[PDB]
């Protein structure tokens, strides 16, 4: 069972002004010679972590890095001005065309999946493979299976708090419940909702409960961009023509080898999405984790992936 | 069949500083020593009309009527902040002390009986007797009935008109897609959304479709203040403590006289809301019109409603 590389330091640290109000931060880690990749985080709104940068060797990939629009140390934080799927996919394509690579491995998971897809379906030529892990496609079902019923009940205790933030009344549809909280003037208002909503996924990304995850989701700078984003994107069904663009699409990507890595027991993005992804692109090769859940640094998830990651080196 | 009394003037308007930022346009019709009734509009936020004078006898009763917070000719105009159900049920009673009458007779329709329900059972002392029509009761199989799916498959051809304003990966719930639009910095887009949703309502009304209510609910300036306040009510789940509050606490009027005329094909507001009432408040009279929508002018409504204030005067 293969390992995350060993810590790295990016060889190169930066900022991106993509249009007159936002500022990506991106960064690059590895061989500056070596084959490039783009890796694109979750959430959305989570940002990218020091533990991202290793999926890939550093003696073959050049690993570049970012943030996207309002996420972690892209400016505006917390901006939801201007922070759609097709404004990302085409920063995307400004930073590639920006640091001169004409193609590009896509490495994503959970929103990253869903990115990537999106990418990748309107840019097929500029992708050389797509390592995708806990596929999101951001149809309604999946959406409401996370946030109005469905992992509630395996997670019933995790579940009560989530649900305390909502008022009984508006409890029919929790997720727009949310983005009236999440988009209130009242600062508390706001905060209380963004952490209730965030450390909900903080709980249920792991086969066994991560303490420092929920802690670490509960941080009210993180709470806030991660919520906001998070629930702008869903509430909105991620900007796409119809619920289901991204199978609609798939042939697009036909030719692009890929893996699509995930975990059995993921609760917040159910296998069922995997498995639709892999009927519909089969040139891919779905590798199932028999006992982990979303997040990528399970131990199979994670060795799944540095395979997957070497087999294309 | 009894018809409206016939076209009124008021002897006296007004207006009236609820708090701060609130004044209520008010009037009052009849003869200045009748019996006191005050008319509670529908909507919410749709206003009193010169039509609403003539249910009762100009000569027993002294008819006082009023525009409820941004509806109508109160002011701020279709405005949201302080604009809920217990500020109403507030207002009523300030009304009530200002001008000096102990108890009355509350009549109300649609929104009108939710308000009146919520008041009475409030205020159980004030109230003379109820005249409630188009009963609603704000459970959300109510709301998303004839908002969602339901009065939908009644009316195909004109529910086209009222998705149309929804992108479709929104549609899954319209009322929330609804409020994101009616409450957009951007005045074009809100009134669009306000239009689309106030048609909707005019084109379901009556059993005969009825070209003027539609087009007057395309008036702009109707529009935006009914479609607002009305979305505004619902998705808050018109701001009760539990969805079948009304139900709950029907016990509190248990020895109210009144009367509940409703039309058995009332496509806005279900029969099955008189229904549930009805059985929880024994008393009062249930009186179904045979072949008569959800306005309050349907031939058989005004009928019942006009001989139920002569019972009472």
């Amino acid at each position: 069972m293969r390992t995350l590389y060993p810590e790295i330091t990016p060889y190169q640290q930066g900022s991106l002004k993509v249009d007159d109000r936002h500022t990506l931060y991106f960064e690059q880690c590895g061989n500056p010679h070596g084959k490039p990749v783009v890796m694109l985080h979750g959430g959305p709104g989570g940002g990218c972590n020091d533990k991202m940068r290793r999926f890939h060797d550093p003696a073959k990939y050049r690993i570049v890095l970012f943030d996207q629009r309002g996420s972690g140390r892209s400016t505006p934080h917390a901006d939801l001005v201007d922070n759609t799927t097709w404004d990302l996919v085409a920063d995307i394509e400004r930073l590639r065309t920006h640091l001169g690579v004409d193609r590009w491995q896509v490495f994503g998971g959970s929103w990253g999946s869903t990115l990537a897809l999106a990418y990748a379906q309107t840019h097929p030529q500029q992708v050389t493979e797509l390592v995708l892990r806990g596929i999101f496609l951001l149809r309604r079902f999946e959406l409401e299976w996370f946030y109005q019923e469905g992992a509630s009940r395996l997670f019933p205790d995790a579940w009560e708090h989530y649900l305390n933030a909502i008022p009984p009344v508006e409890r029919a549809d929790l997720m727009s419940a949310f983005h009236r909280r999440l988009t209130s003037d009242d600062e508390a208002t706001r905060l209380a909702a963004a952490k209730a909503w965030s450390v909900w996924e903080g709980a249920t990304s792991f086969l066994h409960v991560d303490e420092d995850f929920v802690t670490g989701h509960e941080d009210a700078h993180f709470a806030l961009a991660f919520a906001r984003i998070e629930n702008h994107y869903f509430v909105n069904g991620g900007f796409f023509e119809v619920e289901d663009q991204l199978l609609r699409d798939a042939h697009r990507i036909a030719d692009i080898p890929g893996v699509i890595v995930h975990g059995r027991y993921d609760v917040v993005c159910p296998l069922q999405s995997a498995w639709d992804l892999h009927k519909a692109w089969p040139k891919a090769q779905l590798q199932i984790s028999p006992a982990s859940g979303h997040s990528a640094f399970e131990p199979e998830n994670v060795d799944a992936l540095v395979r997957a990651t070497d087999g294309f080196a």
